[PDB]
């Protein structure tokens, strides 16, 4: 361990297992997001810089090295910012046709995504800025799952423009109150919970019994190949689905994993289907919520089929609540001690929720090449629910996909009621 560092201590377990399966595959695109921000504003390189090295001096994870290898468990190496380089490449888009600089944009896309990253060089997140017009330009955000989930990623954008702003308007960057905690507080609650014998035993015996039917259509072996599929959504879900929520004491969570249950239930044509919910665990204390990293677990869920899709709902929600506490003891120990284990799906409830700089929507991105099969998204984005889904076309035909989209509207739609 060399002299100087802020800090060092242990890989999580998902840090460590999806490093280990970059290390495996040899391709640079496996777990590798990139995405590209439109920015309405004048694009300063050097203030945009200056922006991400404030940024970088204000959260361990993006001075974060990982070291899988070199001592006798992977540890997270946290840099000094003065060791942390703050780079933001310029590209100059200006006075192209349309079609010209979105594939100008398409390829800045696939040219990252095929970049691979040095595990030992912070930041593991990386940036761009392309220059579209005057008042245009588009930021590149790019990562590897390892470091930022997707609450942290949309922390961090905001963040940047924010102090981006501040500097552009000739103000100093404001800071938020320091958190009470940081990630090595997750970590050792993680440690903790991975030792835990009450949580190991309750992740045994809710899975005792359970059968792992794969999904059907799926294909055992393929190719790596990613496509994503929008559900049609009915015309007014997300208010139709709030008021049922609060008029039977469900929340919209448990709603929405219960539609996600019989569709996979029905599409599948099974009695029940082992899903993976995905959670967070970050510490249950002030500022939580404004700290960078990865704070995910996917927790086994065990959903049946059934004609009373409101006990579904019910039946959801009380899965929610006797997992809770158990909620940090990483999937891949509960794997260890189950071998049988298979997720083939996942679910992911996502509820992320002015003049001068500002943010103009996502002008492009990557299907994030994964190995899960088939991971759902319900995403509470303005007033609109949004649900989609990505999958490994290499082993799943698109015909297949589009039943299953279908399911997925049938479901949405009997929770309603029409
Ligand atoms: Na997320
Ligand atoms: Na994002
Ligand atoms: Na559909
Ligand atoms: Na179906
Ligand atoms: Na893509
Ligand atoms: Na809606």
């Amino acid at each position: 361990l060399p002299e100087g560092l802020d800090d060092a201590y242990p890989m999580t377990s998902l840090q460590q297992g999806m490093l280990l399966q970059s290390e495996a595959s040899g391709d640079p695109r496996l777990l590798h997001n990139v995405v590209l921000h439109e920015v309405h504003g004048r694009l300063d390189g050097e203030l945009l810089a200056r922006a991400w090295a404030i940024l970088i001096g204000r959260h361990a994870i993006l001075r974060t090295g990982f070291d899988l290898h070199g001592g006798q468990v992977p540890l997270q190496w946290v840099h000094p910012a003065t060791a942390v380089a703050a780079e933001v490449p310029v590209h100059d888009l200006c006075g192209l046709d349309g079609e010209t600089r979105r594939l100008r944009l398409r390829a800045w896309i696939e040219e990252e995504q095929a970049t691979p990253f040095d595990w030992s060089r912070p930041p593991l997140v990386r940036l761009a800025a392309l220059a579209l017009d005057e008042r245009r330009f588009a930021l590149g955000v790019a990562e590897h799952h390892s470091v930022l989930d997707g609450w942290s990623l949309q922390s961090l954008v905001d963040e940047l423009l924010a102090v981006y702003a501040d500097l552009l308007a000739g103000v100093v960057a404001r800071e938020a109150e320091a958190p009470a905690v940081g990630f090595r507080d997750y970590v050792a609650l993680e440690r903790e919970a991975e030792a835990n014998a009450a949580s190991a035993l309750f992740w045994l015996d809710y899975l005792a019994g359970a059968r792992y039917r794969p999904l059907p259509g799926l294909a055992e072996e393929g190719p790596r190949r990613m496509a994503a599929v929008r559900v049609d959504v009915p015309a007014d879900s997300l208010s139709r689905l709030r008021a049922l929520a609060e008029r039977s004491g469900l929340p919209l969570r448990s709603l929405l994993l219960a539609a996600h249950g019989r569709a996979l239930c029905r599409f599948s044509d099974a009695d029940e289907v082992v899903t993976g919910f995905v959670s967070h665990g970050r510490p249950e204390e002030p500022g939580a919520d404004r700290l960078l990293g990865l704070f995910l677990n996917t927790l086994p869920c065990r959903l049946s089929a059934s004609v009373d899709l409101l006990d579904s709902a019910r039946r959801a929600f009380d899965y929610e609540r006797a997992s809770l506490e158990h909620r940090r003891h990483p999937l891949a120990a509960i794997r260890r001690r189950n071998r049988e284990l298979r997720l083939d799906s996942l679910f992911n409830f996502v509820d992320f929720h002015p003049a001068g700089v500002r943010h103009g929507g996502i002008l492009d991105q990557v299907v994030v090449d994964v190995d899960v099969p088939l991971a759902v998204d319900f995403e509470v984005a303005g007033e609109r629910l949004e649900v989609g889904f990505q999958y490994a076309a290499g082993r799943f035909p698109a015909e297949r996909a589009e039943a299953l989209a279908g399911a997925y509207r049938e479901a949405l739609l009997a929770l309603l009621g029409d």
